[PDB]
């Protein structure tokens, strides 16, 4: 049992055990939740029916976002043990890596823009259009956004727009589909040691900083984050949709703490 | 048990059974939180003190927080039966009626601005000066602000002022409490009827509107603020501090959905 | 000598007396610039260049934002005359028109969101690249956004999402190049009846809506744009670099009138 | 003729050269607008008659915002010589200097709240009631804010509470008196090193950091300051009302510089 009981919940994104996807489904199996989980290429297809059986679930299916094949194609194969479920979480960001390394202006390029854009913003709502049919009354979705939206921030060049993309698509989603029952929100996440740290320069000393700097005096963890995505793809969140929520420790609401 | 188990929470602001800190306390309690309450004046002692029994809460104490001596006499009372706790809930708003009238410039008053200011704002870091001491590690202290903070909201007039305060409040508390070990939220919530509804023109109306536009298409219930509040006192929220929560249904997020 | 008096201002975006460009290639003028025109396609062309010699420029390039090779072409043709200039309007926002009805969800696709968000977002990137190494010291950079960035609003769709990527973009633009001297900032404008009212629909009502909401109790104009634009293309405004700032009249800091 | 050729502004807050209010009241009698002041207490009056004297002004008046018939005596003298007028300038921010050392939670006091709103609140409301009625169509009320109202900074303490309060006093008034044609914002400036920097730990650090991590890799001057205030008090600005404008340099929308 728990607050996620009667729940079938689709995650997306689990690559390692280090994945804030890994997080989030550990605590949603944990409060009770059925999950299922996509795998971006074959490499990933063995780790992923891995923890997907260690969560308590047989339904491990394809699904890379840049092709509207793929994602129809993923939700007709889960159709098939999951007529209907409850909502699925979106963790899934990506921008070539040469986008994300030095000045924004001369990184940049009409390619990685897309990308960036494509992979991190429009594949939310790509993947709410294909399975809005199959959504419960009380469903709810989740993506994961980072500070890098609302701020300038080095190095994270492409990926701040695409982000901002992302967030307005969170609003935009909710106030379409809140009518019929769905609430779509975003957790804003601070820094976590993931893949998603693989090859960015200076990422222990942005660690550091933020463990010195945030309210909370630590950085956050993929547990952390999944206790709060559990709670708003929970019933508990019934009155949030919409929102934007920091789980960043108290870091964005601070400045010029680092002056000791 | 629950996801408050362990966790003893003090609440103010139980009024009647439409208060949003009673569906606070109702929430807290379901999830195996340990209750204190507080109340304003003798007028409402008997009826807390009922509330509180029927939340298995012998703990209800007197507190006019207009009055620093009525804040530390209340902790003193309280530290008796709980020497140490893990934080509380802020739920009290108050400016004299007549600040809550017609146009703002005309309206306001510096004695109205005052007491809007101090009860509704200053109180609730008065609280936590007064039990900082009495804090555990882990402990989260929790405010209700509402949107009038954000934008102008007719009728409002300095109640908006003091709930931007008072949110700002929230993120200086969350950065000098963070790094022993408290988290400082609050919850904007979408109007109620409550107490704090008597004598407020056109809320009837306004009630009307905000379920027409809200993108959950109806308006939030002490029962979805109180769910929220629960999360966000309980250890589930390790990672979120100094955050302002919109527990309105998405309503601050969408414009000019009045229109069809 | 206005305040705009030794500036060199590069604008896009006139397509018509209506247009924020317009109103502001105005109010420049009026100020002091010196200024260039960009057009999109030869439809445009005879119009852009009836209004530039209106306002004393003989400088009018096509530039189609959607492709490198033409933003590089016109920053080319444009160095033979400006060979150092003091920055630009972007005032360039597209996305295919069946976006902009009915539920978000149901109009976008991914080649609608595609064309979104590289017309109206990475084109003003693609701009400061192209001509990074011609702008003096002191220059400022500019753009137009919209509410439909901040907040949902009905039929905007994807274009919201657009012109939250463009806020972002223009956070990134100022952070990086104003070690060097560059200055990049938004106006979010109010609605206004342009050509970029054409289809949507509801219009009028929108805008009488947000008549009777706004504080100013009016919509804005590009007259008022132009103004604020010119300010913050001038050095009046050296303080003010990543500002999304609202031209609305106030519109968006209110709530809950009208019930 | 200046843009704001044919305006009358009330000057508040001229303490010293360094005041933010006058870098404001220069570049509005550079732009042409006649000015009015007023000072605190007798302890500024001969500095504050000397500054006026030196723009040009007759109109030096006592005011303390802490009474309402200060308040109100002041504006009875002022129309006597402007019987109506286009607004004033408030730059008073005021906490007892106990508030802005340390922890946040051990430093504020219910006095020290009181006091902090009272000053740098309240009043700025308090003034454009009273003056209200001699406020001309076209009118503009600008008030200084700071980012302690946004975010949480070390020592700043209770007067984040009270620029926080500040802000949404700009939007409620811009909200009420916008129908009668007058308008409200505010200017959040980054740090300058006036008088309000006395006995401020760290204050030199503070500008230091401020002025690597800025975009324009400076920090802001009262010049800077004074050239956006005599925009948004001008008719360039009608299209402006209910804004919190960031002139920081862009301090504000950059994280993550320096580690
Ligand atoms: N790690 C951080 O500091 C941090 C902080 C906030 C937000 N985020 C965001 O959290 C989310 C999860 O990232 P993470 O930190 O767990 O790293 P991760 O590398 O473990 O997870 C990213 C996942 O994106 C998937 N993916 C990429 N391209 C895909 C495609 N075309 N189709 C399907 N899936 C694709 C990848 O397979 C991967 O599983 C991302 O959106 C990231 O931007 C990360
Ligand atoms: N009802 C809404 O629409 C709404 C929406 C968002 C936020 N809020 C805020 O929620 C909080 C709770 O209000 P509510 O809606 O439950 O109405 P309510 O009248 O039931 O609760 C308000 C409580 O404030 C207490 N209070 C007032 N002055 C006090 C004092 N000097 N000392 C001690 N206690 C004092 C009152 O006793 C009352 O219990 C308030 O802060 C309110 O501003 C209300
Ligand atoms: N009208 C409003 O209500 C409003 C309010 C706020 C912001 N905006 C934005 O202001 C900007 C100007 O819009 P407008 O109202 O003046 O309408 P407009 O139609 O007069 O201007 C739009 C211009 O974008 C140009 N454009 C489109 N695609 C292009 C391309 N691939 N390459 C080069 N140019 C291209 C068009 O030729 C046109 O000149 C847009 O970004 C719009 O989103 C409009
Ligand atoms: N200096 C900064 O870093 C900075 C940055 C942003 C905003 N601000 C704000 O700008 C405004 C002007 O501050 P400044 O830096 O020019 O310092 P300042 O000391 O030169 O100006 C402050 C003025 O407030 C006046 N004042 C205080 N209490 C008063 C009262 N009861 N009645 C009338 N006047 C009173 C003072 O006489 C003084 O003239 C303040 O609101 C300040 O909070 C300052
Ligand atoms: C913090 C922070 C993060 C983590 N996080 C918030 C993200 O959203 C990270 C997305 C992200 C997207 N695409 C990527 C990669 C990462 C790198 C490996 C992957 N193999 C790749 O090729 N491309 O990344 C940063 C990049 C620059 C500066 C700071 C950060
Ligand atoms: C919504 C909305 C609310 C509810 N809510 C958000 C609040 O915070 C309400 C605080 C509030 C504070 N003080 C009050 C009262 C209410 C009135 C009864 C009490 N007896 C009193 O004397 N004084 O109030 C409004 C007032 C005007 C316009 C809209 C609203
Ligand atoms: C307000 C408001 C606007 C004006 N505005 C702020 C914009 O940014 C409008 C961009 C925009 C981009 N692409 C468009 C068009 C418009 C339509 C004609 C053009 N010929 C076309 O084919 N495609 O448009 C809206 C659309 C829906 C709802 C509200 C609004
Ligand atoms: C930046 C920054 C500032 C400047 N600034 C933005 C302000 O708004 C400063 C208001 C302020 C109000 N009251 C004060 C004083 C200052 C101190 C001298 C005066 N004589 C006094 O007695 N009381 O002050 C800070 C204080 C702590 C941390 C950072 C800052």
């Amino acid at each position: 049992m728990g607050f996620l009981s009667g729940k079938r919940i689709l995650v997306t994104g689990v690559a390692s055990k280090l994945s804030i996807a890994y997080g989030i489904a550990q605590a949603m199996h944990r409060e009770g939740a059925e999950l299922a989980f996509t795998y971006q290429n074959d490499k990933l297809k063995g780790r992923v029916e891995e923890f997907a059986a260690q969560l308590g679930s047989d339904i491990v299916l394809q699904c890379d976002v840049a092709e509207d094949a793929s994602i129809d194609t993923m939700f007709a194969e889960l159709g098939k043990v999951w007529p209907k479920f409850d909502g699925f979480v979106h963790s899934i960001g990506f921008a070539p890596g040469d986008q994300l390394d030095g000045d924004y202006v001369n990184a940049v390029t009409r390619e990685g823009f897309k990308i960036a854009h494509d992979i991190s913003s429009y594949s939310f709502v790509a993947m709410a259009k294909a399975c809005r049919s199959m959504l419960n009354p009380g469903s709810a979705l989740l993506t994961l956004s980072y500070l890098g939206a609302e701020r300038a921030i080095p190095n994270y060049n492409v990926m701040g727009l695409a982000k901002a993309s992302l967030e307005a698509n969170v609003r935009y989603m909710a106030n379409a589909m809140g009518p019929e029952g769905v609430r779509v929100n975003a957790i804003s996440a601070g820094p976590i040691r993931t893949l998603a740290a693989s090859g960015i320069k200076d990422f222990r000393k942005m660690l550091a900083h933020c463990e010195a700097v945030t309210p909370i005096r630590r950085t956050v963890t993929i547990e952390d984050v999944g206790n709060s995505a559990a709670f708003l793809c929970s019933d508990l969140s019934a009155g949030i949709s919409g929102e934007v929520v920091h789980v960043d420790g108290g870091f964005s609401i601070a400045a010029m703490n680092e002056l000791e």
